[PDB]
């Protein structure tokens, strides 16, 4: 499979998640994801097919993981963007108040501002710090998406959100959305992963 930010993939034939961003360590292929979208050595599959899986993960507390795909899959500096691509330049943390767009496999496409940093979110499994707080709306399976400026610079993969009832915060004006992301440069130090860029 072409390895995509924003895709969707499954978890061990099970959840659904969207793909962060195409990363390398050394040799072995990987994307950066969301922690609680799957466990270590969980099964991630693309469009039917096995493609790695989980190595690392740390959920709650923080919300981040990378998958280790097989020799096979096609790594690229692209988040799909519609039927286009956002390329990946780079990973420089935006400052509060910079738009910022996010890609996944419910909602698609969408844009916002980054409205608050080291904010903490109460998930069921317990809490979760130090995410980023933008006002783009999302659904549930967008997480694990990328986060990412209309320049190319990737902020980190989707974390939560007020959810409504109908599976996103898509029908309340931005100004009543907290849309969460885990920073991507922590989860890339922490596992020593360097982003793929074009």
């Amino acid at each position: 499979a072409n390895i995509v930010g924003g895709i969707e993939y499954s978890i061990n034939n099970a959840s659904l998640c969207s793909v962060g961003f195409s990363v390398t360590r050394g040799a072995t292929k990987g994307f950066v994801t969301a922690g609680h979208c799957g466990t270590v050595n969980a099964t991630a599959r693309i469009g039917g097919a096995v493609v790695g899986t989980f190595a690392a993960r740390v959920f709650p507390g923080n919300d981040r993981a990378w998958v280790s795909l097989t020799s096979a899959q096609t790594l690229l500096p692209r988040v799909a963007n519609g039927s286009s691509f956002v390329t990946v330049r780079g990973s420089t943390e935006a400052a509060v108040g910079a738009a910022v767009c996010r890609s996944g496999r419910t909602t698609g496409y969408q844009c916002g501002t980054i409205t608050a940093k080291n904010v903490t979110a109460n998930y069921a499994e317990g809490a979760v710090r130090g995410l980023t707080q933008g006002n783009a709306c999302a659904g549930r399976g967008d997480s694990g998406g990328s986060w990412i400026t209309s320049a190319g610079q990737a902020q980190g993969v989707m974390s939560g959100l007020n959810v409504q009832s109908n599976g996103n915060n898509c029908g309340i004006p931005a100004s009543q959305r907290s849309s969460l992301f885990e920073r991507l440069q922590p989860i890339l130090s922490q596992y020593g992963l360097s982003l793929v860029t074009g």
